[PDB]
Order: C-alpha cells, then sequence, then structure tokens
C-alpha cells in the first residue's frame, strides 16, 4: 500500500501516515511524499483544511533510524494534527508543526533525542517549550518519558482529548467549523500568525541548528 | 444613561461599559469615553486600581459594526478585567489588554475576525497566543467558536472563575489586596512588566498592523 | 550545622538550604555557599544531576533582609527544584532558575517585592510571566498573595505535585530517569535550551535591571 | 501634465515625481499614483528594475502640508533612487525606502519633522540611523540642517555622487548591470534582504508609530 | 576648583569635566557630580541642550584607577559631546553615550580595557561597533591603539572635525540650530530615538554585563 | 604543494589559501583543511592571533563550482583577514567572517551569487549590509560589480588599505599590537563581541538559510 493515504471530503484533505508496520517511521520516501502532499494541499483550490494523522496504533515514532534541514512548507491553510497514538522525537516535531492538535485518549508524546544521542533539527527545542512550557519541555527532553494525553491537555500542547474512536470525528468537527468561515480571511489571519511566529522563533531555530552542527562535529 | 458608568470606592475605580441594548458594542462614543476614562484614572491621585466590566449579560461584543489604530493608554496602575459574559472580537482584544482577568461562570471568549472578514488591529493576533497558547489561539481564530470560562481558566487566559453573582465581589478582593501594598512599588513593578512586554511584542504588533493594511488594500 | 547540606547518591547531588531557624533566608554566607556548590556540581565528574531543596518546613523565604546582581552560574547539568514549602520573593526567583520543578502539596509561591518596597534583580519579572503566565504573574506580584501547589501545577510553574513525604522520592525518580540517558547528549541539549532561553530573555533581563536601578536612585 | 511621469526602456521603469511647481510635494493624488505605480511595476513582466527620481530641481520636499500609515508596497524588483535635488522630511523617507541611492552633486537631505512639529510615520526614525549612522541621524533630525551629497556619500546614505547632468546616466548604468543578471535570483536575493530587514526593523517601526500616536494625542 | 564646571548661555548648558591634573579621570566624586548635573539639566526648564567637554588637553582618560553599573540618566534633551582630546576607555564610553559628537583635530579615541585587564560595563562593547563599525571596533579593542579624529570622522563616530580653537564654537553652532527648533518636538523625537535604541541594544547590554560578571568571578 | 600553507611566528599563525592555479577556490579539500586549521589555531597554546590570506594574485574566488551549512568555528582568538586580491562570493563570505580586515590596494570585493543563480548560505546577506551598509550591499549583490579597496575603506568593510607589498607587513603590525596585550582579556572581550553579534544576527541567519532552502526547492 502507499506510504501516505490521501482523502478529500467536504474541502478537508486528510493525510494519513501509512507505515504502521514500522510505527509510521519517517523514511526518506514517507518524508518526501508527506512534505509534497502538504505543498500540493496548499496549491489545490479544492482544499481548505488539512488533517494529519497516523495509521493506528502509533502516530509517528520519528525518523526511520534503521534506514538512516527542515522541510515543512509555508502554508496558509490550517493543519490539524489528530494524534492517534505515540508521537515520538521526529514525530513529536511533526505534531509541533501543526496549527491545532486534538488527541486520542491513547495519544502520548516523548522526546528521545538525548537517549539516542541525537540533537533536534526540526524545531523540538524551540517549539516544545513554546507549546508545553519550559519546565515540562526540559523534563520531557532530559527524561525521555512519555507525556500522557491528559497531561498534554493540562499543559496546552493539545486543545482537546477525545475517546479513541471519536478522534477523526472530532478533527472533522473542527475542520468543518473552519470551512464555514471566510476562507480569504482564514488564510490571511493564519499567514499573519505564521509570520509573527517566524519573527519570534527564528533566532532560536538558528541556535538549535548551530547546536546540532556542533554536536555532529564533536561526535 | 451614560455609555460608561464610573464608580470610585476604596481607591478602586470601576468602569462599566454601558450599552447593553447593543451588547456593549464599542461605538465611537464609547471608545472615546472609555479610553479617556483610563487616562483619567491614571492621572487621578484618588485611584490606585481600575476594574473594567460590562453591563450584563454581555462583556463586550466588539466594535459597533452597524455604526462602522490602538488607543489603550500607557498606565502604571493595575487594570483588572471582570468578564461578566461574552467577550468577542474587539471585546476579546479589550480583555487581552487587561493586566489580570477574573471571569464569571458565564464568561465566554471568541474571535470572529475571520468570520466577518476583518483583520485584527488591537493586538488579538499577538496577545491571544501569548495568553491562551498558540494552538488554542489558532483554533479560536480559525473556528470562531466560543471558549468557555472553565477552558479559559485551564488555558491561562483568566486567573479565576467565580459564580456570576460573585464576579465583582471577587474583583474587589483582588483590588483590595493590591490597594494594601506599597503603591509606589506596585506602579514601578507594573511599569516594568509593561516595558518588558512592549519590548517582546512590538515586532509582532507591527506585523499584525502590516497584515491588516495589506488586507484592507487587497480587499 | 552547615548552612548548606550536600549529599551525592547515584550520581545525583542534593543541595539542601539549611537555615530553617531563619526560613532558609539567603544570607550572604548561604548565597556564597549555594552558588559555589552549583559551580562545584557542574565541575564534578561524579555528578550528573542536581536537586535543590530546603530544610522543612519552608523552601526559601527570600533574601535575609535582617542582615541586609545575579549569581546563578552557567550549568549544563540539570537542576531539579524540589519545593517543600513556601518559596517567597528571592526564594521564588531561586525556584524560577531551576530547569524542572516538583512540588509538595505544601509548597506555595509568592512575590512580596512590592510589599517590601523592592524591585526584583534575579529575574522574577522575566521568568514569572514566562513560567506561570502573564496575568497570573501580574496578579501574584501586585497582590503578594500565595499561589498554591495545585494552582502552580495548573499554571505550568511545576511539573508535578506529590504528598509531602514523597517529595524527595519523586525528585529522585526524575533524576534517575535523566541519569539513565546519554549524559553527553543530556548536557548538549540542556546547554542548547539554556542558550535559546538566554537569547529570548536577555533584553528583558536588562530592562528588569534598569528598572531596579531607577528605583534605587529615585527611592 | 500628469503628476507622475512613467517611462520603460531596456526593462527599466523610471517613475518621475512631476509636481515641480510644488517642489514635488506628495499630495494625496501623487501619493496614490506613485504607490500604485510601484505595485504596477512589480506586477509587470516587462519590468526588471525601477528608478525613482524627481522633476528638477527638487527631488521631493515632503508631504503637501498646504493640502493637509506607510504605503510603500512589498517589492522584489530593485528600486534605485536617483536623487536630483533636495529630499526633505517625507521626501527623505521616500529616499530611505529605496534599495540603492545615487545622488547628483546637487542632492541634499534634511529632516524638518521637529521644525514643523510633526513626528515621522514613514520610517525616518528607524531608517535614517540605519543608513547615515546614529549620531548623524540625530544631528539631522534635531537641527533640521541640510546634509550635502558629499557628506551623504561619506556617511553611506548614497552609493555614488555624480555631476547633475550625469545622474540618470548613472542610474541607468546600475540598472543595466542588474538587468544583465539572473532575474529569478535577483528577486529571490532582494526578497531575502527585505525579509531580513523587516525582521530587524519591525519593533522599531512599531515604536516610531506609537511615538507618533502619543504626539498626536498630546498635541 | 570644582571637579565639574557648569555654564548656561542661550539655553545651552555646558558641563566641563575639570580634573585636568588627572586627565579628567572619573573619580567617584566626578562621576556623582557629572551624572547629577545631567539629571539637573534634564529637569531645568532654562536648558534645552547640553554640551559635554573636558578641560584641555584630554577629554577623559577613563575611570580613576588609582582611586579604584551604568549611571547615565534617561534624557530627552540633546547631549553634544565636544571631544577636545583623548577619550580613553571609560572616557570613550562617555563619548559613546552622547547623541552627537564633534571633535577637535586633537581628539583621539582608544579602548584600553583589554590592556588593563578589565571588561567594559558602560556599553563600550555594544556602542563602539554601533558607532564606528564592527571591524574597527574589534581592531580598537584588541590593539588598544588610538583612532585619530579624521579616522573617527571617516568611520562615523563623529559628525564633524574642526580646528582645536573652534571646537566649542562649533558645538555652540549645532546647539543653536537645535535651540531654534520646536523644543516639544525635539524632545519627543529624541525620546523616540532613545526608545528605539534601547529596544535594539538591551539584549546586547545584558550580554556585556554578564561577560563582565563572569570575568570578575574567574579573575 | 599543500592546499593551505601554515606559518607560526611571534605567536601569530598565518593561514595562506594555496590553490592559486584555481584562484584559491574553496574545494572540499581546502574547506576541510582551512576550517580544521582555524580550530587547531584556537586550541594551540602557542598561538594568540590568526592571519588569513591568499596566495597571489586572488584572495579567494569562492566555492569550487567545477568540483560542485556554515563551517567557520567558534573562536576567541582574533582573526585578521589580509585581503591580497579579489574576494568573490564565498570568498567575500570568508572575508566577512574575519574580525578585522586589512586590504591591499589590489583588493576588490564582489558578490556574484545572483549571477550564478545561487543563494548565499555563509552569511553574505546578513554580514554584507552589516559591514558595508544596506544600500551598498544591495548594489553589490544585485549588480555583481566589484567594490574597490578604496571604496571598501570608505564604506567600513576594511580598516586599512596599504600598498600590495606592505599587506602582510601591515597585518603583522596589527597582530603584534594584539599580542602585546593581556591575552586572557583579549579573548574574553572578543568572545563577548562574538556573543553579542550572534544574538543580533541569528534570526537573520535563519532567514538567509530558509531563503536558500526555498530557492533550492523551487529551482
Ligand atoms: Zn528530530
Ligand atoms: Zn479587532
Ligand atoms: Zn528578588
Ligand atoms: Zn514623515
Ligand atoms: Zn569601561
Ligand atoms: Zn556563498
Amino acid at each position: 500500500s502507499p506510504v501516505l493515504l490521501v482523502d478529500t471530503t467536504d474541502r478537508v484533505r486528510t493525510l494519513t501516515l501509512n507505515r504502521p508496520q514500522s510505527r509510521n517511521a519517517l523514511s526518506a520516501e514517507l518524508r518526501s511524499t508527506f512534505f509534497r502532499a502538504l505543498s500540493d494541499a496548499q496549491n489545490d483550490d479544492d482544499v481548505d483544511v488539512v488533517i494529519v494523522t497516523g495509521a493506528d496504533p502509533v502516530f509517528c515514532a520519528g525518523l526511520d533510524l534503521k534506514e538512516l534541514s527542515p522541510k515543512w512548507p509555508d502554508m496558509t491553510k490550517p493543519v490539524i494534527g489528530a494524534i492517534n497514538g505515540a508521537a515520538v522525537t521526529g514525530g513529536l516535531e511533526l505534531a509541533l508543526y501543526c496549527d491545532i492538535l486534538i488527541a486520542s485518549e491513547n495519544a502520548k508524546f516523548a522526546d528521545t533525542h538525548a537517549r539516542v544521542g541525537l540533537m533536534p533539527t526540526w524545531g523540538l527545542s524551540v517549539r516544545l517549550p513554546q507549546k508545553v512550557g519550559v519546565g515540562l519541555a526540559r523534563r520531557m527532553s532530559l527524561t525521555g518519558d512519555y507525556l500522557s494525553a491528559q497531561d498534554a491537555l493540562r499543559a496546552g500542547l493539545v486543545t482537546e482529548v477525545v475517546a479513541h474512536d471519536d478522534l477523526l470525528t472530532a478533527a472533522r468537527r473542527v475542520a468543518a467549523s473552519i470551512v464555514g468561515n471566510n476562507q480569504k480571511a482564514v488564510r490571511a489571519l493564519l499567514d499573519s500568525y505564521h509570520r509573527i511566529d517566524a519573527l519570534q522563533t527564528g533566532g532560536a531555530l538558528w541556535a538549535e541548528a548551530e547546536a546540532a552542527r556542533q554536536w555532529m562535529r564533536s561526535t
């Protein structure tokens, strides 16, 4: 089957990471396909909103390390992450790129970069404190322990936690609310939020990149 | 009756938005009167603390669109928003300007800018992510849906949620605690918090203003 | 007895503020000793993680005012604050320096700078809004009221609240999880988080310092 | 005659401010026409480079005060200012918007905002120190005195000073060099320079706007 | 004689550093007196403009090291430095605080911090690259060599170089031009320039302060 | 012969780019060797100061395009660029990394990125406006024309221009002045200048990197 499933219904495009046999690990092929699908959704006049999710039971375990710069494209259409299970390391970075997250009761979040001896290059060290808080981000990154869905909700990492079998139902509800609004305005306002975020995070992203380069050279 | 009610008791000045027949919409007259009242409170040696609230049952529905730059003045005296009902769009921006918010169980918060085809110019796109979190701000702005008082408390937008008939009781308790402190120090510390906030948000506020101008020109 | 107790067990160094007769107030001697102990822990190859706590029942009441620039050193080893009781003013600033906080059910947090007519110089006005939110930080600083452990957890100031007699048990669990990871990577990632934080907070820290100097001169 | 002359030769569009009877003062009509012409040049596939100049003997004396937000559009095509005479106040702000300036021996530059009791809103207080240096910008703004073409060259405000009758010859030489390069790359690189500049100047531009608003309200 | 001479003529207050027997070194007394005189000038309605100069033949050799935080106050009135001779180390920092510099042909500028084993705490490491350029600032600081008046003019550190016996004549000319303008506007515009500068330099000033503290502790 | 010549005399290490047959183009081998030599100089207690120069008659023509992230290491020892001839594109970026530049009368500087259809990734778009001014940087990048040594001196890109046969004589004079100072202080002060620069430029460097990635993907 394809590594990425694509559905478009009611102006909402759902992109489902589809390597469950490998915990939806981001192989070179899946990365290429996923990032291209985001760009294609942005360019497709039939699409107002994107949902990103994973084939059960894991959302995304991270980069395919067996097999082994940022790639997530500039978008003005909203991206909703429907986190169905574990979102780990590069998969947590994928979740952190989304505009809005909704979680299954089964979702959990972890950063194992330190454990596997890697430094983050897709924004974890910038966006995790931004979205879960400074102390909790540090606790996650230094322990490698899982953060539960309920704790993710308490911390602000996700907007909503629902029963597992209601996850895509819930994501479709949020998408439908967006679809009902003025799309020119939705896109203008989201572009602006993105520009403000880029202004506030770029120095940090450079610092993250520099720390990764220094790690690779020393290691 | 006047569009703005003013009371001063125990060194606390309460400013009550008073156009309930129009959901306390910010007409030109109410904007002028309100912003002047803030400045007058700052200049009045009989006042230590301001409470802003609305005539029931709505806090503020936003700019008077039927009738139709930032105006909130530099202040060193604390402003407590006692949110008694819906705070929508420009009214949510008014709430976001306050130093400290307390909510009735009946309070709710929404951003309808996208729905009505307007871009924010009173800081919503900067202060909403700052005070409710990135994902929740994006969810609010893109859906236009209401955020409940309890969810506002969970997210950090408000400090306290109380029964409706205890709202101004609660706001007076917080004000009285402030009044009991060293007012020179209260003002020096709040001025400093404001200066730090201005330093951290100005680039973003410029970006918001630029996005609004680009919207007006394109639209 | 010494003003600072030191234990090293399982590569974790616990530094216990030990002036309970004075609410663990930071005398000149305790400040010197504590800040030196942090540096010594950083330099000691037998130590991976630091826990900071207080002799019961107070964590730290602040600077010793009876007796009466920032001193907390650059560190790449994680510092866990185990807050056992009240953390007030300079003691709240000590808590705010920690990477990760865990609280006893008995912990409480307050800022009395305004009440005692002092401006903060150890980062309270920068780190309190960063870690508890803008409105709650302003409410704390202007009222001087205590924030409970449960409210600190809701707000994101602490990562976990436990029964009092489980506090150091809990802190040791988090420390042990860190100790089990790749220490080169733990330190590289924490150094990076610190560098990103320094980049984002330095302007604010300057503003805080300038406001303190202006207060001292005017007062 | 039209208030703005337009020529397109060798893929270079020259926009000549054409109200010499009024020192090329920026009336409402000329502002509208000029800013629209910039946008039209950006959108016109027949144009690679813009030259802005004035009908002799003045470049631009500023806003038409007799008759009486920023409007200069986002552009990726280079704009060369050929300063033929005095560039004063709003006219100095027009010069400061250009990517590259070349001056006649007759060019001179002045800021009279203070003298006429106005605050700048088109970036003078940000871009003048950026392009002529801090001390010289302050000297200009506080004295209102003219800066000569030679002193403008020494300071870095202009790239080249030529005999008056060679001014547009010189501007065409620079334009032709640009036209000979890879235009996709020229535009990508200039867009990037503009984005970097926007990141570095936005906070300052907000501060300038806030100071102007405070002036208007106080005055 | 007094350590600081004061004259007020034509609404211009000249403050002359007056310890020529000690190369106008900034003793505790002279620092106190000078910084107070700046504040007094700001508060004195008889004064529009300040000139700072030194008793010949040295402007200021720096802190009085024999005898041995920033103190220069917030001002909205312009300060013109008339540099009559050598401006070294702390004296170069005094020059760097001025809004506008004019130099005698005899002026020269040097940074000897490294040579004497001190780190700067009055902004040299921020303002020297800002006002003379990155490479030249680094060359000055690392060599300790003098920068001539002509080279200071070329680099942008000073606005004008005049014969020695014309120095205060020249400074009075610039002051008189300022005095002829709208003083409300002069002050509003200079306050704004100062606020923009503070926004852009505060992070750097914190970094300078932190580097000095780290030097003192290591040394 | 080796691609990089190394000499150490009087505590000064001269690194001479040595592929004159290829205009000192930065092949993979020369990049590796050069960047390693910088790190080795930093680590070598026999070295206080580095001079970088090229085998005549070209300084560095840029990346070896025939053959075809930033690599310049963190250093606290000063690096003096002695620019002996043309410094083009990547070679101009090498020059821009140096702390202090001195030029031969034969030096010239150019940016051909646009001409060859490449975006800069070694800081040209950040450091060129920083060191030569905004307008001149834009003129250089968009024209591809050479900047002369004298114009480089006028603009602030270099500190000194000397006869060609005096170039390394001059560089040794500056190095010797540095060597005569307190080396602990030289390094502490330069580290601080570098940290301040990193704070001020990181956001811009991220933006440059993002623009390059977007170019590679579109192209
Ligand atoms: Zn990663
Ligand atoms: Zn609005
Ligand atoms: Zn304190
Ligand atoms: Zn203007
Ligand atoms: Zn100094
Ligand atoms: Zn390059």
